[PDB]
């Protein structure tokens, strides 16, 4: 039962105080990428995990690497890139306009067919991968051969996670790839916002076996072959909303690798609780372990 | 009169605590470059100082445009890059062995000749650049040729700073690069291990005008034509060193501009006073200002 996701792995600086980055003065280091951040996830929810990626012979390399071992993350798929350095992205989570400043020009975007192990992607019964890793080529024409050629062994489940930043002078292609990568997933992630935006402009979001459209505040909706079922969000106090959305993530492909058939209540709840959990931990891994879990019923329903 | 600084200027991200910089977890960010840094000190000394360097289209950019005309620095020759990110470099100042993770695929190091403001170089009366920047092209070509085209027009001055990490696979080339720099240097500036490792290798360290041979706490060397002095370094409870090898060149610099002749004395003085007192100001911009000079003899003989 393994669960495998490819995309970006890099180190996240987030911003300490209040401010636009020009004027941040202090940041702490954390590891993130939404891939990597839902392969933590899809491990403490005690499925093995596997990640896909690419970090630079550099301190920080290393340290994602520990880091993703220490979560028992499988780390074998991680090259190391000899000219590129370790993606990183300055983060500022803070105030009304959160923002963030991430450097294209590293290891996670020079990935190319021959840095992948094919067999621990062919193990896997799950691949996710988003849109972010897109964005830059090789990279982008690696996990989209990558997709393509595993289609069928594999469900393939897809996280919109659009930032527009990223393809400036480039929305045309974006268009097109962000079509051809939803028409190619079984499992698609994507707030109204990204739905909106992207119908908008005559691209249907929808995966061929599951949608999973996330309502911020109104909790989330799961679609599929038309029938929907709405599940409204937990009221509890967050400490930290971080990881929330990655959590849910993690959560929804390790329910449709364990339930049966598709059962979208059951979905919903063990998802919903996950991803409730996971904001009461602060940082990018939030997501809650599996046996404070078990403590629940929604959860046994799927994990025990 | 006018003295223009070439070369990298980026984001100085340093460690908040000890240790290998895998495992530092807050970085404080600061503006940084040699040049840069040798430009800010020109200006504090009184003299108009330019700065010629690229940075990215984003906040960091904006930041270190900022911070330098909050020193007076000229910033009209500091183009911004539409394709890479301001520069960046991990720092780790503690410990028995300081270390550092830069980011070599950035703004300053894309540098093409039509970035250059020839008006800025050629009004310029002495020309400054180091070695960091000569470490990858387009930039390094682009540095060579605006050095050679203003040879003979204005004085040109470099610091040798070696830094071999920022070499590795191609030792050779920079054995050449820095050889041929040195070679168009009136002014040449680098510390005895430096000296004693590039004329190790049949190099010598020299400039046609002057040289200055650094000894780190001890003090510094001025030779000029086999005349041979030796500055004793003034005594000071440093708070912080990271900016005096930047402040003794500006010092070096703006007393090579100001002294009718090049009396040793005069400057080796100067140059002493300006460094010692650099040791007072925590950072990597630790030149002391004009106003605080002008209470000792040996400073106003130069600016005054
Ligand atoms: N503790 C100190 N007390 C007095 N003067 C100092 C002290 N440390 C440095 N200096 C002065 O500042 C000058 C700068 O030297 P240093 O910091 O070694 O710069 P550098 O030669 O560029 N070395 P680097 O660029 O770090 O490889 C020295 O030659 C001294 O004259």
């Amino acid at each position: 039962s393994l669960i495998a996701s490819i995309g970006e792995l890099l180190i996240d600086l987030i911003s300490v105080e209040e401010g636009d980055l020009k004027d941040v003065r202090l940041f702490e280091k954390h590891p993130g990428g939404a891939p990597a951040n839902v392969a933590v996830g899809v491990s403490r929810l005690g499925v093995k995990s596997s990640l896909i990626s690419k970090v630079g012979n550099d301190p920080f390399g290393e340290y994602l690497i520990e880091e993703l071992s220490k979560e028992n993350v499988d780390t074998r798929g991680i090259v190391k890139d000899e000219k590129k350095h370790t993606g990183i992205v300055f983060v500022q989570l803070k105030g009304a306009s959160p923002s963030f400043l991430l450097y294209d020009d590293v290891a996670y975007f020079n990935m190319t067919l021959n840095d992948i192990n094919w067999d621990i992607v062919e193990e896997a019964k799950i691949v996710n991968f988003g849109s972010v890793i897109l964005a830059r080529n090789p990279s982008r024409e690696t996990v989209m051969k990558v997709i393509k050629k595993i289609k069928g062994s594999s469900l393939i489940a897809f996280d919109v996670n659009l930032r527009l930043d990223l393809w400036r002078g480039q929305e045309e292609e974006m268009i097109k790839v962000l079509e051809e990568s939803i028409k190619l997933a079984d499992i698609v992630k994507a707030s109204e916002e990204e739905v909106l935006y992207l119908e908008n402009q005559g691209v249907e979001v929808k995966g061929s076996m599951l949608t999973a459209i996330t309502l911020g505040p109104k909790g989330f909706r799961l679609i599929k072959n038309e029938t929907v079922v709405d599940v409204p969000s937990y009221n509890v106090n967050p400490l930290d909303t971080t990881g929330a959305g990655d959590a849910f993530m993690a959560a929804l492909l390790v329910g449709i690798l364990k339930l049966k058939g598709l059962d979208l209540l059951k979905l919903g709840k063990f998802a919903n609780l996950v991803a409730a959990l996971s904001t009461q931990k602060r940082g990018a891994w939030s997501t809650p372990r599996k046996d404070e879990l078990l403590k629940y019923k929604e959860a046994r329903e799927v994990l025990a």
